């Protein structure tokens, strides 16, 4: 008397290894891939006609962005930029313009 087994696994098998990561041509991959590791979810799941919801709309998720930007574009010290985020095409055109300068 007294047991319940439940060995539910969630299952995650994943296997798949590149060094990919010279020479970024798409910008817009990138960016997407550091909304994918922001975020959490797939590719898929965010575009650039997309609002700022649970991707980069959140104290603590605006806060990881900003440490992505630092090192994979650069883009540091843009907490005023990242307040002015409404939609995901909108932070595609702002790296862009903030990459471009006025130098």
């Amino acid at each position: 008397m007294g047991s319940s087994h439940d060995h539910h696994h969630h299952s995650s098998g994943r296997e798949n290894l590149y060094f990919q990561g010279h020479m970024p041509n798409d910008m817009e991959d990138h960016l997407l891939t550091v909304l994918s590791v922001a975020s959490g979810v797939p590719k898929e799941e965010i575009s650039r006609d997309s609002r700022m919801e649970d991707l980069a709309f959140d104290s603590l998720v605006v806060s990881e962005l900003s440490l992505k930007l630092r090192k994979e574009f650069g883009v540091t010290g843009v907490d005023d930029e990242l307040d002015l985020l409404e939609t995901v095409d909108e932070l595609f055109q702002l790296v862009e313009k903030h990459r471009a300068a006025g130098s």
